């Protein structure tokens, strides 16, 4: 909350009733796959879960299942905090290789944003590309825009209403904090972002079949909304969704808050030049290094509140030469000054490759991942 | 009854008065449907500007609705329908008629499957008042709102001009409603909008919007009203019905729930005459006597009120209405005149509903562009 090394998630999934991604179940994850664990789970970066164990037994007894992740289009401007998520869900594809749906909320960021319709629609849109730059089967997953998908679909309104009358103002008084001074938009858009937690919302690809299970990974300040929708699955027939908790990817300033594109200074856009991130990294990046390069060589770094670190935490895929870096950081064989360059030279590749896949997105490729239809995934209808 | 006089002051609407009348009647080239010559269509807002269109050859549409809370509707229930089938043959525009599963669903314990079938059952009886099936378009708003590429545009639009405070003074909800009950007032509202219907009007926004109802259904659009200009959308007119009364009484509730509160579309010649008999409120005096020397009330007689929605002869019901008044007519001979009103009235209904066909109904509850044509050019 304020601890310059971030949240204590230990508490956090306390008191939110999660359970914690134990060795256990990244074992199980692992003999289940036949593959190496992603990073993420390695590194605590996916920290938390909510029936992961369910969706094993069904993946492992050949039952179906389904990915479920979204995004809130309020801007054309997207940071590297934002693609955390989605990377680890085009690595659950892959691995488990499931049919995934994602929504895009342009609804949701109408309603609580001062945006046009076009607007809140046309981010939808612009960031649906970044999401299909970081790899997604075009033959695998639905990208769908709230404002268009919402009338285009014979199931999807249906289960929204079945929501909405399973759930009280004070509920989500409670859960997300309304007021009686909100629209009634905002106080009803919680069922929006539930209902496609349930199969049958996509008849295109599901077809009324109604059992599928569903995976949603998602940043854990996004669990209120499906611990709300867990709640009411079972009132309304459904099965409740399994969640996978990552932590909040850490502003520049420091760990005690999560990169915001409101804030623009904590943040890396997937759109900044190779010399902005050098800069921002350089000039803004909280640095656990001591104050003289003396002190550093001295009584080393401190990895746990260094920014520039935990980046690498995300982004540096080779687990020794993350060992090695934080150890040559803690004994001061490594100064902030080279840790910091060390990162540059991660994110620079990282988000100039990711404009280049973002450039090969045309217009065509976009309306396909748009367009609802089946993926190519047949199901014992 | 209720004083709709007081009622239209405190909504703040307009009474409709003879000029009102004489101006329909000018602009239609018809006698005003005896609703409005007898007051039972008592207020209208902007009733004037929808009038002033219409001499200026510009276009218009009307907008009605049904809450499919049950299977079973009485003749209550067709007061609008009747009202409004009557301004689509005399203006020739084309009508919108919304059916709120969802809504009953919301308020009511039943199941999505059961709303649905209910507004498709309503829905036949809605189109056995005669409406024009190349200029009405009926929906369930559960279908519609899966399938237009307007309808849900609107509503989130509408939703984020309407706080919960708003709705919570108009309609009186709680903390301890459901959500979908707090957000649903916009679903009403959104059909008072032509680009909800991109298929019938080909995306215009500016076409004006005539909504006629019973008058507790005001407060839904004095609400869209408010909101209209602050979406870039012309109000809708209103043009409001009296409540029908119950059997029991001008004072007590009616309902569905309820078969001798009112006579219902499903009753036989029997039901019809013991109903009326046995329960039609009497304005008539204790005795014989005191009736053929003070004579009856017709502001209190039930069986009157009906003739006056129903007796469409204005000489005849005025002969009732003097001699049940002079006491020359006893309240049993006043019910004798009802009921050979009502039999045939319910008969026919009954058999004009069985010639509505699966496919008709299909076909009137099916999207698509009606026999009316708008234009809409932009560069
Ligand atoms: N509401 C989320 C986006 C979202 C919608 N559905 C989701 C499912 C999983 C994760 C995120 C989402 C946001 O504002 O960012
Ligand atoms: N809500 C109204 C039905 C309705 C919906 N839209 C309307 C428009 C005009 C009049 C009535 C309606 C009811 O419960 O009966």
């Amino acid at each position: 909350t304020s601890s310059a090394k971030g949240i204590d998630y230990d508490k956090l999934i306390v008191r939110f009733g999660s359970s914690k991604i134990d060795k256990e179940l990244i074992n199980r994850i692992e003999r289940a796959t036949g593959q190496r664990p992603h990073h993420f789970l390695r590194r605590g970066i996916f920290f938390s879960h909510r029936d992961m164990n369910q969706v094993l037994d069904a993946y492992e007894n050949k039952k179906p299942f389904y990915l479920y992740t979204g995004r809130g289009p309020s801007s054309e401007a997207m940071h590297v905090g934002h693609l955390i998520p989605f990377i680890f869900t085009k690595w659950l594809q892959d691995v488990f290789n499931v049919p995934l749906v994602i929504q895009m909320t342009d609804d949701e960021k109408y309603l609580w944003k001062d945006l046009t319709l076009d607007q809140a629609y046309s981010y939808a849109v612009e960031n649906a590309k970044d999401i299909i730059a970081c790899g997604f089967d075009i033959n695998k997953t639905f990208i769908f825009s709230d404002l268009d998908y919402m009338g285009m679909s014979s199931g999807f309104y249906k289960n929204v209403v079945k929501i909405q009358k399973h759930v009280t103002f004070n509920q989500v008084k409670g859960i997300f904090g309304f007021t009686d001074s909100d629209c009634i938009g905002k106080i009803s858009f919680p069922a929006i972002q539930a209902a496609p937690s349930f199969s049958n919302s996509f008849p295109q690809i599901f077809r009324d079949r109604t059992d599928i299970q569903c995976l949603i990974p998602c940043a854990i300040d996004q669990d209120p909304y499906f611990r709300m929708t867990r709640d009411v699955a079972p009132r309304i027939g459904y099965p409740k969704p399994a969640l996978l908790h990552s932590t909040f990817f850490p502003a520049l300033q420091g760990a005690q808050t999560k990169m915001s594109a409101s804030d623009p200074n904590s943040s890396i856009f997937l759109t900044d030049t190779a010399k902005q991130i050098k800069t921002k990294v350089n000039k803004h990046a909280f640095s656990g290094g001591r104050d003289t390069i003396e002190e550093h060589r001295q009584f080393g770094g401190n990895c746990d509140v260094d920014v520039s670190f935990m980046y690498l935490t995300f982004f540096l895929e080779d687990d020794d030469k993350l060992e090695q870096i934080r150890k040559d950081y803690t004994s001061g064989a490594m100064l902030t000054g080279e840790l910091k360059k060390a990162l540059i030279e991660v994110l620079q590749p990282l988000i100039a490759e990711h404009q280049a896949r973002r450039k090969e997105v045309t217009d065509e490729i976009v309306k396909e991942f748009m367009t609802p239809r089946k993926l190519s995934f047949d199901f014992q209808h």
